[PDB]
């Protein structure tokens, strides 16, 4: 490609500037526990949904919990989870190769019912595929729903958590746990890590780009800019890790609250946001991510049902770019001369296969860019482009010149070499686009 009047920026790759190593199970999705009320959703029979997950990664994590986990009640025979639903989830995990984070009902359920449900999950799914149980979702927001009274605080929650933990461990001596399954904060997450650091495997935190309802309204323009609250919360998590030894995973995230915002969450801009977010958190030392979704929600990566079929929504294509990059070690990638295109981001990666890759997100809505790439020595680079004709498009999204098809079927159909002369490369990118470069 060539662009009309592009902003000419410099990208310098430094193979000696070592960052974090991306784990092979970094990618992931978060779903409502209420989906378990239908044993045909997370099922070996659901070959469509299993195909979408395999395309997002050979390894990844399925997280089940969410606000419906305070209303879902296990029974060995308001939503009900049966042995049959847990048996079918086991077969779904076998078909996808993914590992499981499983919510237990601390909001409305009993310690003894949680221990009974955990025992059946451990009996059926087993220790290798079960990563963690979580004891409630967003306990700091229990009062907003009246699930607890306004007086409920960290002290109260810690009492609940200990009662559930003790009851579960009696039934399941090897039960693994994560928490506290909420947004970063000083009154809940920091004291949780201090008190329970010997009882959990990792810290589970949540992130939504939209702020409180009294923040300025979320637009595509705002979604593309840096989020200083995200940088702060991520620093907070790094310090918990230094203090307690506990790594962190982002177990529930998406663009906007309450199932997302029409004209923002369901748009190609969400592919750029989600792809960029995956790399920003991996570079910060996060162990992984779980994009919330289900049904036909505005922000869901995968939409549909077993009866009607499943489709890749725009956000899925951001996650697909990450999937095709693969795992490896992050490297130095500094941008210069980039003040008139400030929302361009770039991430360089030494792939586990030994090839250098670069993931670029041109999140500038009104500036095409020309990137002069130094610090890569290769006889040939290829580009796969992440594209839609407008940032607010709800469809027309392609990666490598192709849409995702049925059951997550994808492969690239457009081959493009990156122009190379004097040990350097020059890549044009349209406004609001992304690219994955791979060097021989
Ligand atoms: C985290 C919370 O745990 C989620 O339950 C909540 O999702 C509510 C909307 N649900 C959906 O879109 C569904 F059902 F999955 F399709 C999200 C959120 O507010 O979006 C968050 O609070």
């Amino acid at each position: 490609q060539t662009t009309s009047s592009p902003v000419r920026v410099g990208l310098s790759v430094d193979a000696s500037a070592l960052g974090h190593t991306i784990p092979p199970d970094y990618t992931g999705l978060s779903y409502e526990q209420a989906q378990m009320a239908n044993p045909n959703y997370f099922s070996g029979a659901n070959t469509q949904l299993a195909g979408f997950l395999r395309t997002l990664g050979r390894q990844g994590v399925l997280r089940i919990g969410g606000n419906t986990s305070e209303y879902t009640f296990w029974n060995r025979h308001r939503e009900v989870i049966t042995p049959e639903a847990v048996n079918n989830l086991s077969e779904f995990l076998d078909k996808t190769g993914w590992k499981l984070i499983y919510g237990l009902n601390l909001g409305k359920g009993t310690p003894e019912n949680a221990a009974d449900e955990a025992a059946y999950v451990m009996e059926t799914i087993g220790a290798d595929r079960l990563l963690a149980f979580q004891l409630g979702n967003e306990p700091d927001l229990f009062y907003r729903n009246g699930i607890r009274p306004a007086s409920y605080d960290f002290a109260a929650y810690a009492g609940d958590w200990q009662r559930f933990f003790t009851a579960i461990r009696k039934r399941v001596p090897n039960a693994p746990f994560a928490g506290p399954d909420t947004a970063y904060n000083t009154k809940w997450l920091v004291p949780f890590a201090d008190k329970f650091k010997h009882d959990v495997k990792f810290i589970s935190s949540h992130y939504y780009a939209e702020g409180p309802p009294t923040d300025p309204s979320m637009t595509i323009e705002r979604l593309m800019k840096p989020n200083p609250r995200l940088l702060g919360e991520t620093a907070g998590l790094k310090q918990v890790e230094a203090d307690t030894g506990l790594p962190f995973r982002l177990t529930e995230t998406n663009s906007c609250y309450q199932g997302g915002k029409q004209g923002v969450s369901d748009t190609f801009a969400a592919a750029l946001w989600a792809g960029d977010l995956m790399y920003q958190q991996a570079a910060a030392g996060s162990t992984g991510i779980n994009f919330h979704g289900g049904g036909y929600g505005w922000y869901t990566p995968v939409a549909g049902t077993p009866e009607d079929g499943f489709i890749a929504r725009p956000e899925y294509y951001g996650m697909l770019l990450f999937a095709q990059a693969g795992a490896g070690q992050l490297l130095g990638a500094k941008l210069t001369d980039n003040s008139a295109a400030p929302l361009l981001t770039a991430y360089a990666l030494r792939g586990t296969d030994g090839r250098t890759r670069i993931a670029l997100f041109n999140k500038n809505l009104d500036a095409d860019v020309e990137v002069a790439i130094s610090g890569v020595a290769s006889p040939s680079g290829t580009v796969l482009r992440l594209e839609a004709p407008r940032a607010d498009d709800t469809t027309d999204v392609t990666f490598g010149g192709a849409p995702v098809g049925a059951s997550g079927s994808w492969s690239p159909l457009v081959q493009e070499y990156v122009p190379g002369h004097s040990g350097q490369f020059v890549l044009h990118m349209r406004k609001a686009s992304g690219a994955l470069l791979e060097f021989a």
